[PDB]
């Protein structure tokens, strides 16, 4: 009728992945007899984790892009890197000012730059511009991290890695084509996936992705109601992932924070 | 007599990496006409390049990281990913404070955290905590952005691409180690280039890199002087890399503004 206490389950959840949520014991004593056992269990697996790394060098994340990397050039995408600050007008064409919820989140350098919160602004410009020097399909993606503020015990991190890809001018169906590079990334990460084709009203059509019925991206295909403000005039599909959370899937990982960006964790494995 | 504009100047090197400083004319009439017919050339051979790529993605940065992080694998190194936010804290033990002349062009988020401007804080906790996992060396290395505030002149980036390296607990001849860490990604960029070492202290030993006469990189092996406010107390190698200026030399590029990450160029090519 008694069990673990709210601060001895943090370090249990600190060098281990698995549930602790209902394992109940006789007294408080036995319940401190198992902790004992089990937080020195998990810090040796921890620390010999760490040794195979040093011995077989590897780093989760970049193993995982160069994958998705090499996925989409067989698809013809052209991988590019755009500036991590944006302008206050960009984040406007997204109607991202004061009266959005996501302004409050948004990291600002000065009065007029901020980190980027999505990669829309930066691929809309560049995805454009491609179109002025080709009659044929632009096929564009980028890899970088994102930036907003959180609540600070929230699941969220506050630099979280994008995937972004867009097609502008697809020569077959926009959301088959879309619906198939779902495909390529799902396979360089290893899971099986669901996908459902859904309605909306901004949009042409949306394609709700979900790994294991947990939701984890919404693509979209179709003339936008912010095209005109971006001067886009023509059918496009693109679709956002995030990488640490398909790392915490595939590897069944506690929470985010243990995949991503980091200076206490390393592919997964607790450094201090 | 008469040589360019400087408005001229401006608009060929925007398209261009030659050098049109020391181009004479007869007078205006002849100079107003080579610029309109090299403007119009270089932006049709600017355009050929764009449809190349269109035709045969790639990604200059992407393939050079790739390359590097290779080489450096098999030696034995762990690529890291480290957090872009760094505390005031972190930033006062490198002895960034008031006083230091980098405090002036820190990017800061809040009062207590910044933009990184460098990898040595992130670095000296992830090769610190090793320690305590491994008696071997330790071996790792990041690539990834800094950030530092540039006046307008600007020919430095305020974000650029920096590549560090760490090796602690040398298992051999440090010094020897770190020039042979230096030949593995000079191959990877392709260039032939030149040392200078020289003894800083009777602990330290600091090794310059100069490509072409022009000095990329800085380096020291020994026992660094603020290893104490890091509880780091054993020698180690280090030297890092401006990525963005090493493809400026390799291609030949103007200035790193073409190289690096941006919404206007694209393989070194000019997109609108």
């Amino acid at each position: 009728v008694v069990k673990f206490t709210d601060s001895q389950i943090q370090h249990l959840m600190e060098y281990g992945d698995n549930d602790w949520s209902e394992a109940e014991f006789e007294d408080a004593a036995a319940r401190d007899k198992e902790f004992s056992s089990q937080f020195s269990k998990l810090k040796s697996a921890n620390d010999k984790g760490l040794k195979d790394v040093i011995a077989n060098p590897r780093n989760d994340l970049t193993d995982l892009e160069n994958k998705i990397r090499e996925k989409l050039a067989a698809r013809g995408f052209i991988e590019v890197h755009t500036p991590i600050f944006v302008s206050k007008s960009a984040l406007a064409k997204m109607t991202i000012t004061e009266d959005h919820p996501l302004f409050k989140q948004v990291f600002w350098i000065d009065d007029k730059r901020a980190l980027r919160p999505m990669h829309a602004m930066n691929l809309y410009k560049v995805m454009r511009e491609l179109r002025d020097h080709t009659k044929g399909p632009v096929k564009i993606f980028e890899i970088g991290s994102c930036f907003r503020k959180e609540s600070k015990s929230s699941t969220h991190l506050e630099e979280f890695t994008m995937l972004n890809l867009v097609e502008m001018g697809p020569d077959g169906d926009p959301m088959e084509h879309l619906k198939m590079y779902i495909g390529d990334i799902m396979d360089a990460v290893g899971v099986e996936y669901t996908t459902s084709r859904e309605e909306s009203d901004v949009y042409v059509e949306t394609l709700d992705v979900e790994i294991n019925g947990t939701e984890v991206a919404s693509g979209a295909v179709g003339p936008h109601k912010l095209d005109p403000a971006h001067d886009v005039h023509e059918p496009w599909a693109g679709i956002g992932f995030g990488l640490e959370r398909l790392l915490m899937l595939k590897n069944g990982k506690s929470n985010a924070r243990k995949t991503g960006k980091s200076i206490t964790y390393l592919n997964g494995y607790k450094l201090d």
